């Protein structure tokens, strides 16, 4: 006998361009969770066990998990979540003031103190997440060091893909030990050498796996509810090894900037990142390949869970495969349990009948192959995708909506305009660091909201006379066009403004 996979898909994970197309694929989903909690947390030098909560004006916008232990959710005020926690450390974002190009932490000031001197009022202020992107910036340059390919899925989440790392561990390690006893090396010499020797075909299956590899334990929690064998072929052993290489980067994350996350373990995006979230915080999720329909249908998932399933297409589906509002996931299996091609002609079928209404519908008729190929491998949790790379920018913005009179004449615009171009550069920076490059943007557009809320709007190109000379250049063009558009206004409704925004567009990376 031998194992159910080939060579084929095992030096596939060497490649980083298809090692995700591969069954052994081993795709890691990492969340740093209550991610501007944990800066704080460390800001102010607190501990995991303080209840920090990081609030924006009146509203929470990040929860610790000590301060979650208490009930508070993101939907409370903080005057809520101060009645349910008393010691509750409530800490305010950084935020500009109205006419000055650097933002600041007011620490010990808020809407839930008394004292008037300690507000953060929020006519003339505005909040900056830069410590929060300077911060997320350094968590990549640690991830994207210890693995050749990595998305940063969000400001807080990323996916890695260990598969040339768990590859050559696998075929190379000489110094991983099982216990006091046997080595890697010792174990594995069976497929070594065999794959060393070469005289494999690329499809020929490959060996057994040896009963000494057994021994190889996981690191994090395995979801294995029926108590399957855990090492039963190479898919297990390369995603044990993952498992402990992942570990050792989430502990780099924390013992560099001393931040907790949970993490997801599997051979597919989608599946990584609903094991991420299916123990938390400081958690590590292992999703083993026999364990995947055990997973998808634990009760927690629905067809609504996927990443791209969640909105309109999900609930039209719903209607159109007649699921059922629970285990919907196993429904579509079962129902469609031999091929794609058979959901496809359901689907074909559908759009065909009467009242089809392919007018309004969100299911392209010609895709109906693409689409239920994708339905049938998600609910078979074998829908992998690649690790895209971040979509290059194309469009910047900083606004401010305005209640009050805090926009009343041109002065008051142009002290907008400059915490807007601070913000814009901040996020340039930020930029300039990911891409390695130079960033220019080559055009400007100025957007408001009068009190009668009518826009006016006004674009134009910005001279870099020099390189990268921003902040200063683009504010000269932003006071420029709120001029123009104060003399369109004139004897019309225009003060006081309700909203401003500055929009930057066109960029040149050299
Ligand atoms: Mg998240
Ligand atoms: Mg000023």
């Amino acid at each position: 006998h031998m194992s159910k996979f080939t060579w084929k898909e095992l030096i596939q994970l060497g490649s980083p361009s298809k090692a995700y197309e591969s069954s052994l694929a081993c795709i890691a989903h990492i969340d740093m969770n209550a991610f501007f909690a944990q800066v704080e947390q460390m800001r102010c030098g607190l501990s995991k066990e303080d209840p920090v909560v990081c609030v924006q004006w009146n509203s929470i916008i990040a929860v610790s998990y000590a301060a979650r232990k208490y009930g508070i959710s993101r939907m409370d005020t903080i005057q809520e979540a101060l009645k349910k926690c008393s010691n509750l450390i409530p800490i305010h974002t950084a935020v500009f003031k109205k006419g000055e190009d650097f933002w600041q932490y007011h620490d010990g000031c808020g809407s839930w103190v008394q004292d008037p001197a300690k507000q953060i009022s929020v006519e003339d202020h505005k909040v900056s997440l830069e410590p929060y992107r300077r911060e997320s910036r350094k968590a990549l340059k640690i991830f994207k060091s210890a693995c050749d390919l990595v998305e940063r899925a969000s400001i807080d989440e990323v996916f890695l893909d260990l598969g040339r790392i768990c590859f050559n561990m696998l075929m190379f390690d000489n110094e991983y030990e099982l216990t006091g006893d046997l080595k890697l090396k010792d174990a594995l010499s069976n497929i070594r050498e065999a794959f060393i020797g070469g005289n494999y075909d690329i499809n020929s299956h490959l060996p057994l796996i040896p009963e000494k590899i057994k021994s190889l334990k996981f690191e994090g929690d395995v979801f294995n509810p029926e108590g399957r064998d855990l090492i039963t072929d190479w898919d297990d052993v390369i995603l044990a090894l993952g498992s402990q290489v992942c570990k050792g980067i989430r502990d780099s994350i924390k013992d560099i900037l001393g931040y907790t996350t949970s993490c997801g373990l599997s051979s597919t995006k989608n599946v990584c990142k609903l094991a991420s979230n299916y123990k938390k915080p400081d958690a590590q999720t292992i999703v083993k390949n026999d364990c995947l329909l055990d997973f998808l249908d634990c009760g927690k998932f629905e067809i609504t869970s996927f990443w791209t399933l969640g909105g309109v297409l999900g609930k039209e589906l719903i209607d159109v495969l007649d699921l059922p509002h629970e285990n919907s996931i196993k429904h579509i299996r079962e129902t469609w349990p031999d091929n794609a091609g058979q959901l496809k002609e359901f689907l074909d079928a559908k759009v065909k009948q009467s009242d089809y209404d392919r007018s309004t519908s969100n299911i392209d008729p010609l895709k109906t192959a693409d689409l239920a190929e994708k339905l049938f491998k998600l609910s078979r949790g074998r829908y992998g995708l690649p690790l895209s790379s971040r979509p290059v920018v194309k469009s910047m913005m900083s606004n401010k909506n305005l209640r009050g009179k805090s926009c009343n004449s041109i002065v008051d615009c142009i002290s907008w305009l400059e915490v807007f171009c601070a913000e814009l550069t901040s996020r340039i920076q930020d930029l300039e660091q990911e891409y390695n490059k130079i960033v220019i943007p080559r055009t400007v557009s100025i957007s408001l909201k009068t009190k009668s809320y009518e826009v006016y709007r006004k674009s134009g190109p910005v001279a870099y006379k020099g390189i990268n000379f921003q902040s200063h250049e683009l504010l000269k063009v932003g006071i420029k066009f709120v001029t123009d558009l104060d003399i369109k206004g004139k004897n019309k409704s225009y003060y006081p403004l309700t909203k401003l925004s500055m929009t930057i567009t066109n960029f040149d990376i050299i």
